[PDB]
């Protein structure tokens, strides 16, 4: 009676060792719906993403081997799609549908390194009509949302305060931080000045009306990427 949704930033699916280790990690985790960022697939190369057990795959790619987002739905989930909006530039994809009589809107987002919070606010504006009270927005936001998302506990910048306001008008909240308020976990690891630096830039934001449905969430380290996956279970 529950479905599992998972977001992972994948760091490229062009090679087939990569695709095979994704498929078997996805098999293990066995999610209903899976949102993936940084496919690096061209739109000529969309056909290259096949995952045994996950045949329904919606993709928004760019004409280069950069960006690239997919939403994969498992063969065992009866998902009836009603709307799909793909970014021309491969940085977001929205799919609306229903699973067993319940409507669900998933916006999968890969914001850019630079100008991230401004980019997301603009995307929420372009897609204003489509947002509703059963909306999940997941992916690599390339930005913290709260002070506890940062190792330094520094205040969020004014751009990200601006995004936070915009989300609050759409009645969207950070689902992970809401279910785990004191969390000081991170989702992203890089090398900065010859040392490791940790951040929490991958999020599951969603409609505050969906909180009633949320069972477990958890962050999942992996050897597929420098990003950790977030998994969410809902009623």
């Amino acid at each position: 009676s529950h479905i599992t949704i998972l977001t992972l930033n994948i760091n490229g699916l062009n090679s087939a060792i990569k695709r095979h280790r994704l498929a078997s990690w996805i098999k293990s985790q066995d999610p209903s719906v899976c949102c993936i960022q940084e496919t690096h697939l061209t739109c000529r190369d969309t056909h290259r993403l096949k995952i045994k057990g996950w045949r329904k795959i919606y993709q928004a790619n760019g004409k280069q081997k950069k960006a690239g987002v997919a939403i994969l739905v498992s063969d065992k989930t009866d998902f009836k799609p009603t709307k799909i909006k793909r970014d021309k530039e491969g940085h977001y994809i929205m799919v609306k549908g229903s699973i067993q009589q319940e409507e669900l809107t998933i916006l999968n987002i890969y914001a850019p390194n630079t100008g991230a919070p401004r980019f997301i606010k603009q995307v929420l504006s372009d897609l204003q009509r489509d947002l509703d009270s059963h909306t999940l927005i997941m992916g690599d936001f390339n930005t913290p949302l709260s002070t506890l998302d940062r190792s330094t506990r520094q205040k969020v910048n004014k751009d990200t305060q601006e995004l936070n306001s915009a989300l609050h008008q759409a009645d969207l909240i950070d689902i992970y931080r809401t279910l785990h308020p004191k969390s000081t976990e991170y989702t992203y690891v890089r090398v900065r000045d010859g040392h490791v630096s940790q951040s929490k830039i991958d999020h599951i934001v969603g409609s505050k009306a969906l909180l009633s449905k949320c069972k477990r969430t958890e962050i999942i380290t992996n050897y597929l990427s420098d990003h950790s996956a977030i998994k969410l279970e809902l009623r």
